[PDB]
């Protein structure tokens, strides 16, 4: 199936999902100099006070933090967005060096790692409903450097060894997401995708322009998951990113000045 490998990896996905080859594809670099400041977006608003985590999981191209969805609880409003759209998972993406790793690029600058927190709209009723609407969800994507620690990921890192191989998960429950995001909520935006197969055109993206530093350590613990399902020969989770693709007909956005 799909992976990152040179035989099933990013430039193998189109031919599964011709989608890949789309009009509005993730990632993209985004070109600082030419992002346009938006007067018209509306104040951000992260709202996870109430945040219910519930579970990780090694998926066999990342990990994820899985959260109740159920009721309004942890939801992102605002910015380009128009109505409520509720946190469902974060997941990352990340390289064997901390020069590589992220998925977008900033003046094609690569970062160490790249945090998606994925939300859906909730006019849609559910996350398999708003993935085939062009504007089912809103993905937070939030860079990562290499750096100081980030105290609010270490719960997270000090986990990972009980989810080593692909299907495993554990208990998350109580994990606050507030301790991932950086000071500024300044951002760009733009229309995309999901990253990973399906590939699908159903992502407001909100990218944010402060990354959060995290430590050398910390990555470090990121590269020792696997790819592989326990028993088998170990593959390193390493490079589960997707490469930038075509701008095409867009415009990214700036919610800053
Ligand atoms: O926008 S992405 O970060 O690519 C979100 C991806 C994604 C999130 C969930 Br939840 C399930 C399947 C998926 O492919
Ligand atoms: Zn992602």
């Amino acid at each position: 199936h799909w992976g990152y490998g040179k035989h099933n990896g990013p430039e193998h996905w189109h031919k599964d999902f011709p989608i890949a080859k789309g009009e509005r594809q993730s990632p993209v670099d985004i070109d600082t100099h030419t992002a346009k400041y938006d007067p018209s977006l509306k104040p951000l608003s992260v709202s996870y006070d109430q945040a219910t985590s519930l579970r990780i999981l090694n998926n066999g191209h990342s990990f994820q933090v899985e959260f109740d969805d159920s009721q309004d609880k942890a939801v992102l409003k605002g910015g380009p967005l128009d109505g409520t759209y509720r946190l469902i998972q974060f997941h990352f993406h990340w390289g064997s060096l901390d020069g590589q790793g992220s998925e977008h690029t900033v003046d094609k600058k690569k970062y160490a790692a790249e945090l998606h927190l994925v939300h859906w709209n909730t006019k849609y009723g559910d996350f398999g409903k708003a993935v085939q609407q062009p504007d089912g969800l809103a993905v937070l994507g939030i860079f990562l450097k290499v750096g100081s620690a980030k105290p609010g990921l270490q719960k997270v890192v000090d986990v990972l060894d009980s989810i080593k191989t692909k299907g495993k998960s554990a208990d998350f429950t109580n994990f606050d997401p507030r301790g991932l995001l950086p000071e500024s909520l300044d951002y760009w935006t733009y229309p995309g995708s999901l990253t990973t197969p399906p590939l699908l055109e159903c992502v407001t993206w909100i990218v944010l322009k402060e990354p959060i530093s995290v430590s050398s350590e910390q990555v470090l613990k990121f590269r020792k998951l696997n790819f592989n399902g326990e028993g088998e020969p170990e593959e390193l989770m390493v490079d589960n990113w997707r490469p930038a693709q075509p701008l095409k007909n867009r415009q990214i956005k700036a919610s800053f000045k």
